[PDB]
């Protein structure tokens, strides 16, 4: 069983998608914001605008195949990343508030990038996924945490590792 997009078509490996909430009242798509003493927008957030599709995100499987098997590790890359980032890849990095999804000004190894999995949320006609964060040690993988939303002091809806508001997403093909 492969990953399926919001329109019912298989997700294409390396293709670009908007990551939208299943419940549109939860906000819009995925984007970036500058927080703390960041020099540029490195914090990955969900748009507070329910009409916004956010940024196109490239979803790249650990496997060199046309589609994405459901248990595949994936990397999430901004199609149009902020110019200050060293690469387009969003990863989990420690923040002063705890592990959070961010872009980086450092080039990261594959073991820090291929760290996500989409987990199908049991039924609904439209394919809805939670976003797992996976530990890696050599060949071993443990996906025991989720990505969810933490609203900061300034009202940014940050993507963080947490059990608070676990994301449930639909994947809409960008064009």
């Amino acid at each position: 069983d492969d990953l399926v997009d919001a329109e019912g078509n298989l997700v294409e490996n390396g293709g670009t998608y908007y990551l939208l909430p299943h419940i549109w009242a939860h906000g819009g798509g995925i984007e970036t914001a500058k927080t703390g003493n960041e020099p540029c927008p490195l914090t990955v957030v969900r748009s507070p605008n329910e009409v916004s599709k956010g940024e196109p995100i490239r979803i790249s499987s650990q496997f060199l195949s046309l589609f994405i098997p459901r248990g595949s590790l994936v990397a999430l890359g901004f199609a149009n990343p902020p110019s200050c980032a060293a690469s387009p890849w969003a990863t989990v990095v420690d923040s002063p508030q705890g592990p959070a999804v961010k872009l980086s000004q450092q080039k990261l190894p594959e073991k820090d990038i291929l760290v996500f999995k989409f987990e199908k949320v049991s039924h609904s006609n439209i394919h809805v996924y939670k976003l797992l964060y996976c530990q890696r040690d050599d060949e071993d993988v443990k996906c025991d945490q989720y990505i969810g939303i933490h609203r900061d002091r300034n009202g940014n809806r940050r993507l963080v590792v947490t059990e608070e508001n676990p994301l449930e997403l639909v994947l809409l093909k960008a064009k």
